[PDB]
Order: structure tokens, then C-alpha cells, then sequence
């Protein structure tokens, strides 16, 4: 009678990361657990087939955003009992216990197991010679735009690439997720979804909203986004700033943990990059400071025959020693918020940054219908994100994308 645990590729070698994660819990327990790796290409589907025929694994990772579709079939466990036995709510910073349930539900359905969230990297290097304090570009709106347009301006060049650096990289082409917008629409005052006037609605176009994607989208159209990040995707422009080619760009805690190894082990300690390393909280807008949050949890199915002994195994996942052993498996935080005060995060002024950056964490409402939401949403950023590719993004045309994003998202949380 063993159990089966379905994982995505959350480590450099995901089965055997996890089998050597759960080895203490097999121990203890006179127990084997069997892991299947699924690609995050083919995840959703295996794991909405498992939802509807009943055939599937005891636990499955879900992607935080997932966890109301998923508990909105019917086929998820409760799991109170596992939360409160890890702290309950307080256990938790908010915006990862709003990832426990659907949205509104008084009953848990997911345990958090791993949080992303993204803070600025920046090159040292480059900030210092285009005079550049790092504590006032990251500090608010008027003082990120005001260093970037300083690092435009630098006559500073990478030692290796002996050519200039972009001031920001961030990837135009083919977005498949809101995460590098979601921040300046909530520090504008924004949000993608509301409940106003009795109903979810999308919040794309309301002037706040506008306003924080405009303040983000126009930064590339000002020059200081090289058409060449515009046109790409998103390990290509972690490779960008491993190579010397950006001054400032978006990631999650993993790249602390790359810029730490050589290129043996699949770092980058060998490279400028590496040795003139800052990390910031993302800044403040005129009406918050927000950090966004993702990751992945863990459920059980409730057609499962080992419930009892997948509940021990959420509990050990869920908990102090798993969570600070996965986070370094992952590069990612702890989902659990006292294995924060490990020493492996804060023995490290870097990973010390990203848990400042978690104070400020927030994620999108946990609904049911969330992936449709957001599939329109991206859809429509990536309109906007064309104009920029062309240099004609205006407010207005900015505004007639959202309308028309806001339409198709009204339209489709009105159906289920
Ligand atoms: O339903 S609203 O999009 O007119
Ligand atoms: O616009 S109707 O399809 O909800
Ligand atoms: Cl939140
Ligand atoms: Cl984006
Ligand atoms: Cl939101
Ligand atoms: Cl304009």
C-alpha cells in the first residue's frame, strides 16, 4: 500500500531531489513513496484527467493558482486538520494562506509546500558607475524610472562583454503569466480582478490599474528595454543577465544560489554578473508596495485509499525541517513563514532581501475560473506589449486593449 505523489520539475533533478527530501518520513514510517515527474507542459491536463476519472496519485502539486479549479471539481481533500497541526493561519503570511482554498471557502483543500516570489536584481558595478544609489531606485516609482534613465546614460561597460548594459530586461514576447505586470498595477492602486457591484469583474481598466501597466509598459518604449529583451522569453534573459547584458531585471531567490557555484554545477560565480550582485524589494507606487506571489502547494484526492498516511506525509512536507531542506532543493522560500529564520536564508544578505520583499507579498483571488482569467488577461497584455514592439503604445490604446480584456473576462466569470 504505498503512496504516489505527482511533482512538476521544481529542482535540478526533481524525482531523486524528492526521494532524497522524503527519506527521513520512509524511515519513520516503514514506507516507500513513488513519485512521478510530470513536465509543467502536460501537468494541468494529467492532473484535470486524474479530477474527472478518479485515476491518479494520492498527493499532486498544484501551482498556487490552480488550487480553485481543482477544489471547485469536488475531488480534493480537506485538509484543516494538516494546517492547524503546522501553526494554522498565523503560520503563514496571508497572501500564501489565501493559496489554501477557494476563494471564500471556510474549508482548506491545499497545503502551501513552496513560495516564488521576484525582487529586482541588479549589477553593483554598473548602479555605482552611473552614480545610482540602489536604496533610492528601488525605494518608489519616481526613483526607479530616475536610475534607469541614469543607467541609459552610463558610459560604463561589462568587463567582459566590453559593451554597455541594458538598464532593465524584461521580456516582451509571448507573456503567458501576469506576474511581471501584477506589482505596478497593485502599487498604482490596481488590481487584475475586483469584487465590485455584486460580482468578480476584471479591474484591468479602471484608471489605477491603467496607470500601473502604462508606468511599467512605457519604460521599454523609453528606451530603457532594448527591442532584443522585447522580443524574448524568460531563461533567455536570466542567461542575459549571467552574460553581462542587463543592469536590473526581475527573478525569484534562485539566482542567488546560481551566482553562489560555478559552471560546473550549472552557476554563474565565473561571471561579472555573480561578483556585483544586489537584490531590492520591488518599489513602493503612489498606493502600496506590493511583492508578488506564486509557487506551488499540495493536495490529496479524495478518491484516494491512503488518506490517513498522505495526511502524515503533508504534515512532514508542510513542515520545519522539509521546508528548509525543498527550499534549497528549489531555490525557492519556504512556504512555511518560520523556516525563514533558518540560517541558510539568513546567514545570506541577499535571501534576507527577498524575506523584506515577502513582508509585502500579495497574490491574485484563489477563484475557480482564475486560469481563464488570466489566459484573457495575458492574451491582451501581449496586444500591448506589440505596441511597445512598435513604439506605439499610448494611454488610449493601452485603455482600448484592457476594455476589451475586460469584456472577455466579464464575460467568461460569468460562466462556469
Ligand atoms: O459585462 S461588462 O463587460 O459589460
Ligand atoms: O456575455 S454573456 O455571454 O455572459
Ligand atoms: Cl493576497
Ligand atoms: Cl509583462
Ligand atoms: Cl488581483
Ligand atoms: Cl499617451
Amino acid at each position: 500500500k504505498t503512496l504516489e505523489v505527482w511533482i512538476m520539475p521544481n529542482s535540478p533533478q526533481p524525482a531523486e531531489d524528492f526521494k532524497a527530501l522524503v527519506a527521513p518520513f520512509e524511515k519513520a514510517h516503514g514506507v516507500e513513496v513513488k513519485v512521478t515527474v510530470l513536465d509543467w507542459g502536460v501537468a494541468w491536463t494529467k492532473i484535470t484527467t486524474a479530477a474527472t476519472s478518479g485515476v491518479g496519485p494520492d498527493l499532486t502539486q498544484l501551482g498556487t493558482t490552480w488550487v480553485g479549479a481543482i477544489s471547485a471539481m469536488g475531488v480534493l481533500e480537506p485538509v484543516d486538520d494538516v494546517l492547524e497541526a503546522l501553526g494554522g493561519e498565523k503560520a503563514y503570511l496571508p497572501a500564501v494562506w489565501r493559496t489554501t482554498r477557494l476563494e471564500g471557502a471556510r474549508q482548506a483543500t491545499a497545503v502551501p509546500w513552496f513560495s516564488e516570489l521576484r525582487a529586482f536584481y541588479y549589477r553593483t558595478d554598473a548602479l555605482k558607475a552611473a552614480g545610482v544609489n540602489p536604496a533610492e531606485m528601488f525605494a518608489s516609482w519616481q526613483g526607479f524610472e530616475a536610475g534607469l534613465a541614469r543607467l541609459k546614460a552610463s558610459s560604463f561597460r561589462d568587463p567582459e562583454t566590453k559593451a554597455p548594459l541594458a538598464p532593465l530586461c524584461t521580456p516582451g514576447r509571448t507573456p503567458r503569466t501576469l506576474h511581471n505586470a501584477a506589482p505596478w498595477i497593485w502599487g498604482a492602486g490596481g488590481e487584475i480582478v475586483r469584487q465590485a457591484g455584486g460580482r468578480w469583474q476584471s479591474a484591468l481598466n479602471s484608471p489605477e490599474s491603467l496607470e500601473g501597466l502604462y508606468f511599467f509598459l512605457s519604460l521599454a518604449q523609453k528606451g530603457y528595454v532594448p527591442a532584443e529583451s522585447l522580443e524574448k522569453n524568460t531563461a533567455q534573459i536570466e542567461a542575459d543577465f549571467q552574460a553581462g547584458k542587463c543592469a536590473v531585471f526581475a527573478s525569484g531567490p534562485w539566482m542567488i544560489q546560481r551566482a553562489q557555484v560555478p559552471e560546473a554545477k550549472g552557476g554563474f560565480a565565473e561571471r561579472t554578473a555573480a561578483k556585483n550582485l544586489g537584490v531590492a524589494p520591488y518599489p513602493a507606487g503612489p498606493k502600496g508596495r506590493y511583492t508578488f506571489f506564486g509557487g506551488s502547494n499540495l493536495a490529496l484526492f479524495n478518491f484516494s485509499k491512503n488518506k490517513p498516511l498522505a495526511k502524515e506525509l503533508l504534515k512532514y512536507l508542510g513542515g520545519p525541517e522539509a521546508q528548509v531542506r525543498y527550499a534549497q532543493m528549489t531555490g525557492m522560500l519556504p512556504a512555511l513563514r518560520s523556516a525563514w529564520s533558518d540560517p541558510s536564508f539568513q546567514q545570506n544578505p541577499l535571501l534576507r532581501t527577498f524575506i523584506q520583499a515577502a513582508q509585502f507579498g500579495r497574490t491574485y483571488p484563489s477563484l475557480a475560473g482564475w486560469g481563464g482569467v488570466e489566459n484573457l488577461a495575458v492574451q491582451h497584455l501581449g496586444m500591448a506589449w506589440d505596441l511597445v514592439a512598435q513604439g506605439r503604445l499610448t494611454r488610449e490604446a493601452l485603455k482600448d486593449l484592457m476594455d476589451k480584456a475586460s469584456a472577455a473576462i466579464n464575460q467568461a466569470l460569468r460562466h462556469h
